[PDB]
């Protein structure tokens, strides 16, 4: 097998969904072409080429506009990669726990606290910051109860999984609306352990090419 | 103890996904209806079933729980995780709902469709967010209709690339299982399904399936008499 997928990521330094993929690519040492897209229509968007597109066979590339599907694609399309981000298939219970945590974040927090929805909330004369902070706080409470069951060094045991990959950019996004991370001690410990990772530092929202100077670290 | 217990509600779209998947795969389960309109998920009987109190809740029993080994059960409060769990925990089931592992591109396409519904539509148009919108003095029905119309436009674009008889090719996948209750939820808020011709056709093809009829929101033990059909 001589199959070598080519990856290009249309992303944004501050997008929490783009940050999942940045983290996942660095942890797995998978080279990608970064195409920054300044949001101030889908971001992120991962374009995979040099593959068999079994959906659109005459097409050179295959697009994935949803970060969770893009993450699972990385797990499935690269079976020889030295770092799986899921427990193995023979452990469906641990995989379900990992996916539960990803879904609380990807389904219960991110979609109700993004720019699009904050704007809809301001259109109803609400306070988008308060709306987002209360929803993030509630979602992190559910994350924390699941981490009480599974966390070791990381969200699920002592290895990094997709759960930690989702957790990190969601902490960045939650802190921006003033959520107090200290309310969720296992989440906080796992977050900090993840920031010790060089791959997480390379994926950092303050450390990308399109990070504005005011925001750089 | 049953292998599977679904605490569901007849008109919950996430519960609908699970009912459809169980019928499609002929997997026996025990149904406990929890009336979300009466706030029954806060009652004492459902106390010890944490999460906090989510509907649907899938309780899985008689298993080796490799996360909490002192227990022979676990519960899953996220329908997407629960759907994937059925695929992996029952690998020899007569109806797999994802294309095989040797076609990761088609599994990615299926997951993308599920994610649009499960991430971009259902969370912003569910009962919790509608109540929040109502408290702002907005119209929750209009809010949800706009958001579902927008999500369906993105689904329809993906179906243009993949759909045959069903969402992805000619076989039922998890994309179809997510689509059906999403169409039910969207129509409930006045979305015009005819604007999305591929979605409409796939939805009508799914409604030909007896399993979908057994999972139908109008055909559950807890469907009120005036909503039955």
């Amino acid at each position: 097998s001589m199959t070598t997928p080519n990856f290009e990521l249309y992303g944004y330094f501050r997008s929490s969904c783009s940050g999942r993929l940045r983290i996942a690519f660095h942890l797995k040492s998978i080279p990608y072409t970064r195409h920054p897209v300044n949001l101030l229509n889908t971001v992120p968007l991962l374009v995979v080429s040099n593959i068999n597109n079994t959906v659109s066979p005459s097409s050179a590339s295959f697009s994935i506009g949803q970060s969770l599907a893009a993450l699972e694609y990385l797990e499935e399309a690269l079976p020889t990669n030295a770092r799986p981000l899921l427990p193995p298939i023979s452990n469906p219970v641990a995989r379900a726990h990992v996916r539960t945590i990803c879904n609380i974040i990807a389904c219960d927090v991110q979609p109700v606290t993004n720019l699009k929805i904050q704007k809809k909330v301001k259109a109803l004369d609400g306070d988008p910051t308060v709306w987002s902070r209360d929803l993030a706080t509630q979602g992190f409470g559910a994350v924390e109860k699941l981490l009480e069951l599974s966390a070791g060094r990381f969200c699920v045991g002592d290895e990094i999984t997709l759960a930690d990959v989702c957790l990190v950019p969601a902490v960045w996004a939650a802190e921006r609306v003033g959520m107090d991370l200290a309310r969720f001690p296992i989440t906080k410990r796992v977050f900090e352990e993840m920031l010790k990772e060089e791959a997480v530092q390379k994926a950092h929202w303050q450390k990308q090419e399109d990070t504005p100077e005011d925001l750089r670290a």
